[PDB]
């Protein structure tokens, strides 16, 4: 797996209907999705060491973990959560969220590097699927 490298967003799909479940108004949820078209993701991996930095125009964000060991990160809308990422398949890995004060939807995410050379990333918060692709730069 080269999960490595410097990501950018080509689709994005049901992210708006996403930030509706986590309780974000209608306006801010206009405004990110628009923030969203201007998005890059870049991984380093290592074994299963991976550190990932999610951009946008104005704000940067560095998740560091181990497949297999709890860390802790924030949900899609921003409330801590502990995390614990395994994998699925050769290719694809699944993280599951707990919130760390109070309750809230059911949130995860997983990220797959496909054969064609994409990676595609899935945002969950109960019923609700973000798909997201991105291509290398
Ligand atoms: C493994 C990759 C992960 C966990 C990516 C997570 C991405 C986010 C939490 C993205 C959040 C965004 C917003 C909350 C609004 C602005 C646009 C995004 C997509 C960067």
């Amino acid at each position: 797996p080269n999960f490595s490298g410097n990501w950018k967003i080509i689709r994005s799909e049901n992210f708006e209907e996403l930030l509706k479940v986590l309780g974000v108004n209608v306006m801010l949820r206009k405004i990110a999705v628009a923030a969203a078209s201007k998005y890059a993701v870049e991984i380093k991996q290592e074994g299963d060491t991976f550190y990932i930095k999610v951009s946008t125009t104005v704000y940067t964000t560095e998740i560091n973990f181990k497949v297999g060991e709890e860390f802790e990160e924030q949900t899609v809308d921003g409330r801590p959560c502990k995390s614990l990422v395994k994998w699925e398949s050769e290719n694809k890995m699944v993280c599951e969220q707990k919130l760390l004060k109070g309750e809230g939807p059911k949130t995860s995410w997983t990220k797959e590097l496909t054969n064609d050379g994409e990676l595609i990333l899935t945002m969950t918060a109960d019923d609700v699927v973000c798909t997201q692709v991105f291509v290398r730069e």
